[PDB]
């Protein structure tokens, strides 16, 4: 009844264009079973809303990668909140959340985007600039890690951290392979900065560590909650913003939309978002028997929720090719749903606009002027360089 498929979502050719054999996916059926690695999948945005918005059933304290942690190790200690489920998900989530708070934003808001447009100006006194390199991972890099309180040396292991437990999540390949190979300076570094002597006063890891007295947290659940901010949302933020401005330079007509209304630019960080999803896919592992699309999927069997997918499924959105900045973006999994939808989804947010706001106001063209690289991860989508020429306005 459930069609099989051979595809395997994590390999190298499916990394390089995705769309057509995510089509392939949705259209087969509501679930599908992919042969390669032995679990259901749902790439339509119903089935993955629905997965997502359905934790007591679709769990993650079982991993929200391949590996059941009923059957194996996590390869390290598992998140307090991103592989948790409610109850034990509730009282750290929401010192997640008071944490990355709207008056948190208030606070970094002026900074965040005076840095944006500092960036901005230092690119246009150069003019050809790789935009990844020099924009979508300098300009988070400048920001973030000060407002999380991190001391300067060591940053050089955030990005590949980030990479190897995106890659993490992954089935067994040799992408996951060698991140592990690879992982132990990253995880020395990540480890000692979550404790509370080597945060900043005011940032984001100091104010974890204080919220350990209110019956939420306890003072040892905090170094793993520091952990969290530092596990997600840095590549991710990267790959949207990279994936923003390569919108911006192959639909000129949208960055010219975009100049003319600079406050465009929250949207048009989000429509990049949904566009791009730089969170491919996550894993639910399902507690009970349960019917999903006409299937039968029993219990302790892997799901895997394509988002990227539901974000493109025609069924859902109007032309969803296309990059549109003034698209009703409200409703896309990028950023997830339900519970667990993205607890830092208002710093990623913060980042994108105000980047896309010092573009919109100081850039004239946007040019690619070379090769374009793609990097490859069992989780993220993201360019790895994006030569443009930047002409200013
Ligand atoms: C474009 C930027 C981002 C994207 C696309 C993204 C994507 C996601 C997605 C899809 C989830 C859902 C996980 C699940 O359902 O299992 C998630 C959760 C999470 N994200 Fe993000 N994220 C972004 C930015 C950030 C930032 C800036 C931070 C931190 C400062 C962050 C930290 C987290 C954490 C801690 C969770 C776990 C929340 C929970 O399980 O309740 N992310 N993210
Ligand atoms: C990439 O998405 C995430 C979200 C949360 C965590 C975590 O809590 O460690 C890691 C990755
Ligand atoms: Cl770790």
């Amino acid at each position: 009844t459930i069609p099989h498929l051979a595809i395997d979502p994590f390999s190298l050719d499916f990394f390089d264009d995705p769309y057509p054999d995510q089509q392939t996916l949705r259209d087969a059926g509501p679930v599908v079973y992919l042969d390669k690695w032995n679990v259901y999948g749902v790439a339509r945005y119903a089935e993955v809303h629905a997965v997502l918005n359905d934790p007591t059933t679709f769990c993650s304290s079982r991993g929200v990668g391949l590996s059941d942690f009923k059957k194996e190790k996590p390869w390290r200690p598992p998140s307090l909140i991103l592989e948790a489920d409610p109850p034990a998900h509730t009282r750290p989530r929401a010192v997640l959340s008071k944490v990355l708070s709207p008056a948190t934003m208030k606070t970094i808001r002026d900074g965040f985007a005076a840095a944006a447009d500092a960036k901005v100006d230092e690119l246009l006194q150069r003019g050809c600039i790789d935009a990844i390199a020099d924009l979508a991972e300098a300009y988070p890099l400048s920001v973030f890690p000060d407002a999380m309180g991190l001391k300067q040396e060591g940053r050089e292991h955030l990005l590949p951290y980030a990479g190897l437990v995106a890659n993490a999540f992954g089935p067994p390949n040799e992408l996951r392979q060698t991140a592990i190979e690879r992982s132990a300076p990253h995880q020395a570094y990540v480890n000692e900065q979550c404790q509370r002597p080597n945060l900043a006063p005011g940032g984001f890891g100091a104010c974890i560590h204080a919220f350990t007295d209110t019956g939420e947290i306890t003072p040892d659940e905090a170094p793993l909650l520091v952990r969290s901010l530092l596990s997600a949302g840095l590549q991710e933020t990267v790959n949207g913003i990279g994936a923003a401005v390569y919108c911006l330079a192959r639909f000129p007509g949208e960055l010219q939309r975009l100049r003319s209304d600079p406050t465009l630019a929250r949207n048009a960080f989000e429509e990049a978002v949904r566009f791009e999803s730089p969170v491919q896919t996550f894993f639910r592992t399902t507690t009970r028997e349960v019917e999903l699309g006409g299937a039968v999927i029993g219990e302790g069997e892997k799901v895997l929720m394509f988002l990227g997918s539901a974000n493109r499924d025609p069924r859902r959105w109007s032309d969803p090719d296309l990059y549109d900045i003034t698209r009703k973006t409200s409703g896309h999994v990028g950023f997830g749903s339900g519970v667990h939808m993205c607890v830092g989804q208002l710093v990623a947010r913060l980042e994108g606009e105000v980047m896309l706001s010092a573009l919109a106001r100081k850039v004239a063209a946007i040019d690619i002027d070379g090769p374009v690289k793609r990097r490859f991860n069992n989780t993220l989508r993201g360019l790895e360089s994006l030569p443009v020429k930047l002409t200013p306005a």
